[PDB]
């Protein structure tokens, strides 16, 4: 719902409102996950040749239980774009990582995951300063690049978009904060089909479970999904991350063991743009062991049904 | 305040400010306790036939000092209308058995209260799944049935109400996490008339004060109210729940004991729509004593002012 | 953005979203501030004579990583307005004192802070049940006076505002919560030109840094500032408080020193009414010692850059 148009200032103030229940053994998973976005993206336009944005978008949960919180800020952050210049945007944004990684962030419930928000770049974080630049100055079509600063530590960031035409698309990122990371993605967008795959590799992942980070981390992720014209977008993909040398901050080092691992059955039934309701079941396949059991790493495979409702 | 309207998609946005003070001996009574409320309604019409909703609603203090914050989701969840097979709607929701308590819930600041939201079921709660369906397959005028499940534990609900004709109505609702609750009322709304009163019976109350739970709990509750025309509700309204055998969860037993009971003299006077003041005035009746001392349970008569502000 | 309008109900709401980053030394300044607040006023109006009103701006910081909230309710209150005998309005609300002392809070980030928000009256409070009468009875135009009230302990509180036509003003406020505090601020509001002083004198300050109160505190501040017309406010200024006799709460003592002092060099470049970018560089003057050390006290000079998108 786009809520406010007059003389060049538009704000709009979008929601949803996602009811779903998990089913699986892992108790921590079992269970009830509805939760709540509440955002609002904004304009002002001074002058032909630059406008003025700013965004902004929180989760808070609905599982918990009354007297308590849940919650964050998802993104927020003020921007100017200049028109063939690109633009600039400083605050709590998605690392330039996610350009490519979002290919395969696309499953009906779980995906992604490889990486985590505050996973040292490769989702969100803060104090970010980006500058994007769309079709290269309006020299190159279909060639999008973006630079990247993270806040703290300290992080820089580049990421390379290009669709040779058609849906065809190719994906390159490189990010590290001070610890690179690496990134491909391939994505094909047409008749009603969509292919994504991507894959990375790390100096640390950190920030992991609950167990420090290795010396090299090594996660891919693939997805096929076709849009039915009655609407219904079955998807199935696969992903998996694999690790090495990996310290309990202090000692431990649990060595080479995957991270997470799993094939994705999911159906996203769309009714119309502003309802949704989805099935999603994910195929786990990680051994319940000494890393997953200390380290809390959902071993388990779960099921989760939930009607979406936006705005 | 409805804020958007095009192509069959409806988004409400509703909100309250309340100022109002409270005086009673009781130290964490006497004082401010100022809150708003920022809820959202919202509809999306696909076909004839079926229309989707979703709803959330937050109650954010206004009391607490700075650095602090006091919140909780009211309501969060996400529907399916069927044009004469009734609703479906999963997630943060009121209890099936509060379709039978609301009646007695109107006074002008206290009133409810015999149950909490989280009184395994009585008011709100989390993961729940409902069913609701108003004037039985549009076959018996005036009769709405609803059928509940709460999630974790495990619970099932149901809930009959009837307005025969009139403003008579009868209320019945049964509920039973697992620990069965009752509940029976009646309400006649006439003539800028207001008369309700329910009670209801049950297994354990549990989450109540501090103080574990009975094995068995008697609440009751009713209410006179007339409308005068200038604006002005005044309500007088007493209510009362009793206990049995409870414990300090361990040991303890704490026996036969009242659990809250009070008459209410109490004014609300409508301005307008939009803006009301009110006055209310709690006469408690329960005795300072080692069940109410230990277990923190007013026991000191208070009144309170506020100015609320809707929208 | 004013969102409705319809039937003698407007209600207005804003937010904004500053994106800005700290520079310098001190480690819990140099860093990311990014925060966005979202607000709405509103106003239903019956009759001619009294309109009735209702308030609201959330804080919500962007700087904190996922998982995490920060965040107060900055007002919420609900009044009255009665045509010629000015208003009441009861809720989380700025003291009567930052009436006058609000003349000096105008600089592009820093400013304010020689009192704090639940600074025993300064800025905001909670419980805050204020009159303002505006024009004094519509009889002495250009005369505005305040009387309030702050929740709990008790307080009492007055102000008196007076531009001298012009663009001069007087301003003149008591304060005494049970601690008395005065107050007297000069603004001259003219030719693009903006002058603003105030100071004030209190009984204690408590509520500070980490270190209890003093029993006589002495703050002062002014700025001059010019409006260019390209847009862009350069504003310096300079404000300092002084303590007395000052605890530990228990013990301590820690005397006759300065609490806050600098100068301050600063731009702020209005793009639009909707967007701003600033440039804010805090002359600091205080001496890292055992007073600002144990303490807390920031004695860095500090310099901050943001980019601001309201509605
Ligand atoms: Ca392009
Ligand atoms: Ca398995
Ligand atoms: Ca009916
Ligand atoms: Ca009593
Ligand atoms: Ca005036
Ligand atoms: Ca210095
Ligand atoms: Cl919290
Ligand atoms: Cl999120
Ligand atoms: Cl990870
Ligand atoms: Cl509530
Ligand atoms: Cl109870
Ligand atoms: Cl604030
Ligand atoms: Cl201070």
């Amino acid at each position: 719902a786009e809520i406010y148009n007059k003389d060049g200032n538009k704000l709009d103030l979008f929601g949803k409102v996602d009811g779903l229940h998990y089913f699986s053994d892992d108790k921590g998973s079992d269970g009830d996950q509805t939760y709540m976005r509440i955002g609002f993206k904004g304009e002002t336009q001074v002058n032909d040749q630059l406008t003025g944005y700013g965004q902004w978008e929180y989760q808070i949960q609905g599982n918990q239980t009354e007297g308590s919180n849940d919650s964050w800020t998802r993104v927020a952050f003020a921007g100017l774009k200049f028109a063939d210049a690109g633009s600039f945007d400083y605050g709590r944004n998605y690392g330039v990582t996610y350009d490519v990684t979002s290919w395969t962030d696309v499953l009906p419930e779980f995906g992604g995951d490889t990486y985590g928000a505050d996973n040292f770049m490769q989702q969100r974080g803060n104090g970010y300063a980006t500058y994007r630049n769309t079709d290269f100055f309006g020299l190159v079509d279909g060639l999008d690049f973006a630079l990247q600063y993270q806040g703290k530590g300290d992080g820089y960031g580049g990421s390379l978009t290009y669709a040779i035409g058609e849906g065809f698309s190719v994906g390159g990122a490189i990010t590290t904060s001070k610890a690179t990371v690496y990134t491909g993605g391939l994505k094909y967008d047409a008749n009603n089909i969509y292919l994504a795959a991507q894959y990375s590799q790390t100096y640390n992942a950190t920030r992991f479970g609950t167990s420090g980070f290795a010396n090299k981390a090594q996660n891919f992720e693939v997805v096929a999904q076709y849009q039915f014209d009655f609407g219904l977008r079955p998807s199935v993909a696969y992903l998996q991350s694999k690790g090495k040398d990996i310290s309990n901050g202090y000692g431990a080092s649990y060595g080479d063991q995957d991270i997470v691992k799993y094939v994705d059955v999911g159906a996203t039934y769309y009714f119309n743009k502003n309802m949704s309701t989805y099935v999603d079941y994910k195929i786990n396949l990680l051994d319940k062991n000494d890393f997953t059991r200390d380290a809390g790493i959902n071993t388990d495979d779960i099921v989760a049904l939930g009607l979406v409702y936006q705005f």
